[PDB]
């Protein structure tokens, strides 16, 4: 066997030398060096101390100015919360679990770390599917003569929260499972084994079908349509040039969110899918756990996009600091 | 202007030395040097001259043969039946295109190239999903007491053709068209430019949505169904050790055949949707040269799977070749 199955992890070593233990019952120190977990937990401290303040302060900042109500302001707003909720709700204990080498809180602990961080990254993507339709409509639009205004706005934030839940909660449960993954220090979906049980094959097919593949389907249609628009279906549709240059500004911005989003997630997403396709092949810890903790930057680099690429919401920022002036 | 549009093509070398002519009027050697023109020419003929005796001999030696009637013999008498169209609709005329430099026979001559190229592949491909859904029942038999049999077969190979055809057809009459690509001696789908009078951008999306990821999409949900069952869900379905033993060769004869596609095409994939994803950029005519003359591989390596992977196709073949004794 070249990794070690228990009733409910898989660590990715053999255990011809016995040392194999559970990732919930004791330390995983013989997977690599203890310096190692400190450099996890050292990263996670890190993730914590840095976004905790910029997704509060963006959270803040846009509940304080009333200006900043369009359908991005509440978009990243709403990624500013599902930040908190991987923070607070699943980085304290993958920090925890660094630091003790294990999952100390057993299985809850290890469901805590899964679900928040799938929930944010899940938000993250769906949120982004809201973003590109709503480039879309207010660049080409196509329907008819509405408006995607607040209204829609928060139906479109829940819409994530939807389609987010639908794939983060299953494995909390019975389909699929959350289960730790290479130190055994953060955990993710059971990609590891088939545990007929809980039907991991289906789940994980479920979710790179309908919580990747989908959403990016979408995107890159709504990207096909401003290609397309910002060609020849603009300059009949009388586009001030006054206007794009404040529309090209917001959507230059989401296609680089859309942009840091796969650069964040494909390594962990390929990964996982070869573990998938290649389930009990030799591979050691080191193979997920960088792009899992990669990926975990996930929780903050959003707002700093929008604070680096978005004017409005910068000035109001440098104002709420600075108390007054450098508004809404 | 990183490289040099024209009425319908995109010559990716920089007309700043006004060397640049249309690939259809002149050969294209300040492109690079012509003994590497040669060396295409070389190339094609190869495939021509591999591709025309493997594939008749896969259609002669399954049409002499009455036993080689189920799904599976059916199915690669058809890619027999894709690949003798490209090799003859289009090799000939890329091989031709080679050794002059360029496209003698005009935008007739490219539609050729581009046309069955692209029909051979999404023929492969959607075969593909045919064989993944006909082991998925008859590995799993999960829809009630039904049977995939020579029936439909021929559906299995009518739909093959009606699928690969809306892809290919389209920018035959409007929607999208071929053109040009890498040193100019192949022609693809239109990803270089928006030409927005034949809705390219449309196209592309349509063609990466609805020709390569849904088929992909089928394939690995085909593809959990079976791990799913030789795991735990036919354990129950009695699977006589016999049969599995026959049906295990077939079902990972077809998982080698999805991965030698994604072998294959892929580096074609990834290239088209960059320079679509990056019109204007600087590319060279080697970027997409490599990765299209090999995916034209496609006109051969399927039989080639077939004959070392079916011990029953083998034999007939070996009787056929042989006359009598090395039959059906
Ligand atoms: C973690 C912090 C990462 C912050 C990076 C965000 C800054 C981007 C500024 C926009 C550049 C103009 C074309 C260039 C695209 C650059 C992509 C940058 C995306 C950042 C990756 C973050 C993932 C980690
Ligand atoms: C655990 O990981 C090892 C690799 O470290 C896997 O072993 C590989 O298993 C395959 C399948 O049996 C071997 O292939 C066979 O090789 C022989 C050559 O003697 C050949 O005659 C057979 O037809 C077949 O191709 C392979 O050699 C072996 N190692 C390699 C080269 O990767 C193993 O499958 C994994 N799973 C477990 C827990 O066993
Ligand atoms: C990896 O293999 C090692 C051994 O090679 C496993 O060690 C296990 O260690 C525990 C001690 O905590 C053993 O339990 C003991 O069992 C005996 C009865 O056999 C009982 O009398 C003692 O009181 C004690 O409970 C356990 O037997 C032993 N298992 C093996 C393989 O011998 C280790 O569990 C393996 N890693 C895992 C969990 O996959
Ligand atoms: C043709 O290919 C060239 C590259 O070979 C492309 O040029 C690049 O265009 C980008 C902008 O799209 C340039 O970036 C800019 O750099 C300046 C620094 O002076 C910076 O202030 C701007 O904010 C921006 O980042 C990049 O420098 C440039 N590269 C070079 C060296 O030319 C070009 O886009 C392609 N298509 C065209 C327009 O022909
Ligand atoms: C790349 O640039 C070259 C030149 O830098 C382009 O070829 C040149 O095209 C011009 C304009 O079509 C030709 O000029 C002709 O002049 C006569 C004057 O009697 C006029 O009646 C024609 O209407 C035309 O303007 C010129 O002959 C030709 N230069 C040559 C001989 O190579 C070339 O078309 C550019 N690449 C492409 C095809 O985009
Ligand atoms: C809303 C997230 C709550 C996650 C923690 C609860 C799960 C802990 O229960 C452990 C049971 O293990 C089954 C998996
Ligand atoms: C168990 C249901 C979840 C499967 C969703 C994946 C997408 C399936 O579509 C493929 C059609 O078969
Ligand atoms: C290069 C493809 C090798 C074929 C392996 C079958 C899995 C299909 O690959 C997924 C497509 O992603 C391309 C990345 O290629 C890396 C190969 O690793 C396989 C991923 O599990
Ligand atoms: C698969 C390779 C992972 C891609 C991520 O590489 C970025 C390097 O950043 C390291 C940060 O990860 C923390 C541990
Ligand atoms: C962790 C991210 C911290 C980013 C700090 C941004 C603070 C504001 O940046 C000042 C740069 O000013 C450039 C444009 O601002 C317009 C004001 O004039
Ligand atoms: C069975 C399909 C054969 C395809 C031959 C196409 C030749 C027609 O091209 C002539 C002009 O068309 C260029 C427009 O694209
Ligand atoms: C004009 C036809 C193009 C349709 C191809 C994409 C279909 C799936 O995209 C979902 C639509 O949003
Ligand atoms: C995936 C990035 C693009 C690289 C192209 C892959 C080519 C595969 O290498 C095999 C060499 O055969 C190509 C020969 O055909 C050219 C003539
Ligand atoms: C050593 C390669 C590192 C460069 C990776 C760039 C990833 C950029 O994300 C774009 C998404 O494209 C999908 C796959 O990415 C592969 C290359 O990206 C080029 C886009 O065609
Ligand atoms: C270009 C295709 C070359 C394929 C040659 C295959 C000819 C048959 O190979 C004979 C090898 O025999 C091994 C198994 O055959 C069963 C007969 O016993
Ligand atoms: C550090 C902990 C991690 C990365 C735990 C789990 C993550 C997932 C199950 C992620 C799933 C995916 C997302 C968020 C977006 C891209 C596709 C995906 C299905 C791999
Ligand atoms: C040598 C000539 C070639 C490769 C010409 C054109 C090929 C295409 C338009 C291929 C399209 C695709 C296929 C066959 C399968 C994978 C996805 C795809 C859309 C790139
Ligand atoms: C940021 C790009 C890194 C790769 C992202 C896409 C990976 C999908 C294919 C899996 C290949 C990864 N690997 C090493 C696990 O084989
Ligand atoms: C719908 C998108 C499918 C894209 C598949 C991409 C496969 C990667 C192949 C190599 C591409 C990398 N690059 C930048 C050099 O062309
Ligand atoms: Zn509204
Ligand atoms: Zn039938």
């Amino acid at each position: 066997m070249n990794g070690t199955e228990g009733p409910n992890f898989y660590v990715p070593f053999s255990n011809k030398t016995g040392v194999v233990r559970s990732p919930f019952e004791a330390p995983q120190y013989y997977l690599a060096e203890p310096w190692q977990f400190s450099m996890l937990a050292a990263y996670m401290f890190l993730l914590i101390m840095l976004g905790f303040p910029i997704n509060f302060l963006t959270l803040y900042v846009t509940v304080q100015h009333k200006k900043l109500r369009t359908p991005l302001n509440y978009i990243l707003l709403n990624l500013a919360v599902a930040d908190l909720f991987m923070v607070f709700g699943g980085f304290t204990t993958t920090l925890y679990t660094s630091l003790h080498g294990y999952f100390v809180f057993g299985p809850t602990g290890c469901n805590l770390e899964g679900f928040f961080a799938t929930l944010g990254g899940e938000i993250a993507l769906w949120s982004l599917v809201v973003l590109a339709i709503e480039r879309y409509v207010v660049v080409c639009k196509p329907m008819s003569n509405f408006r995607f205004g607040e209204n829609h706005a928060i139906m479109g934030v829940a819409f994530t929260w939807v389609m987010a839940l639908a794939c983060a909660a299953p494995p909390l449960v019975g389909w699929s499972r959350y289960i730790p993954e290479g130190m055994q220090c953060s955990c993710g979906i059971d990609y590891y084994t088939p545990h007929e049980e809980t039907n991991n094959e289906s789940f994980v097919i479920y979710m790179f079908v309908v919580h990747f593949i989908i959403p990016l389907i979408v995107i890159f249609f709504c990207y096909g349509q401003l290609v397309f628009t910002v060609k020849e279906a603009a300059a009949q549709q009388q586009e001030s040039a006054t206007t794009q240059k404040a529309e090209k500004e917001v959507t230059r911005m989401v296609i680089i969110m859309v942009i840091a989003f796969l650069i964040c997630w494909l390594p962990y997403a390929g990964v996982a899918f070869y573990i998938f396709t290649h389930q009990g092949s030799d591979f050691g810890p080191i193979f997920m756990t960088i792009p899992a903790f990669f990926a975990k930057t996930s929780a903050v680099y959003n707002p700093v996009i929008y604070i680096m690429m978005n004017k409005q919401f910068r000035n109001c920022m440098v104002t709420t600091l600075c108390c007054g002036k450098n508004d809404d």
